[PDB]
């Protein structure tokens, strides 16, 4: 693979978005990979409506803003032939009633694909597919006051994840000093502009290469 990769300089990544006070991180997840796989196919980045998972994929198994699975989400977009654009079916932070329109659809997809659970195999999707939906373990002091840097966090999990982010890229500092570049859903005020950089190839630091998938198109 290369020895660097990053999405957002090929206009594959909406900008920052912000949960707030709903437990939707994996909507965010979703319709982030899902953003990334819709501009492969079609060189149209439209930003995409986590309020329309989070309202309507209970069926497939989702918790609305009480948390929910990426591949859910995935499923839901197949079973239901569509998915809102975020402008259509705006965020609002807490569940209501599905208001799906398929009038406002504008993405689909075929399934989903999961990962192998290692880092070099999340590599090379990364760097062959777009940005890619991966969980991470982001309860940490550490990480909910990260502001620079490479993340390393000495009591990290690789089995017990709770947040779901979204991989856009890697790469290396100066020249243990590899990185994945994930977009997180805490707005731009966290972090790097609402980005941290992971540690990578640190044997699967914080779980990233545990549960990493991606929506076929
Ligand atoms: C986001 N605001 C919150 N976190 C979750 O909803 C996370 C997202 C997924 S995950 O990415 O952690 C994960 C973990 C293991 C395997 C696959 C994935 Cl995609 C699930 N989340 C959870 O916190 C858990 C969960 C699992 C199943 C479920 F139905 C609901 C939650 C505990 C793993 C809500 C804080």
């Amino acid at each position: 693979a290369p020895r660097s990769v990053d999405w957002r300089e090929k206009g594959y990544v909406t900008p920052v978005k912000n949960q707030g006070q709903c437990g939707s991180c994996w909507a965010f997840s979703a319709t982030g990979a899902l953003e990334g796989q819709m501009f492969r196919k079609t060189g149209r980045l439209i930003s995409l409506s986590e309020q329309n998972l989070v309202d309507c994929s209970g069926p497939q198994g989702n918790e609305g803003c009480n948390g929910g699975l990426m591949d859910y989400a995935f499923q839901y977009v197949q079973d239901n032939g569509g998915l809102d654009s975020e402008e259509s079916y705006p965020y609002e932070a807490t569940e209501e009633s599905c208001k799906y329109n398929p009038k406002y659809s504008v993405a689909n997809d075929t399934g989903f694909v999961d990962i192998p659970k290692q880092e070099k195999a999340l590599m090379k999707a990364v760097a062959t597919v777009g940005p890619i939906s991966v969980a991470i373990d982001a309860g940490h002091e550490s990480f909910l006051f990260y502001k620079e840097g490479i993340y390393f966090e000495p009591d990290c999990s690789s089995e017990d994840m709770d947040h779901g982010v979204l991989v856009v890229g890697y790469g290396f500092e100066s020249t243990n000093n590899k990185y994945w570049l994930v977009k997180n859903s805490w707005g731009e005020e966290w972090g790097m502009g609402g980005y941290v950089k992971m540690a990578k190839d640190r044997r699967n630091h914080c779980g990233i290469a545990s549960a990493a998938s991606y929506p076929t198109v």
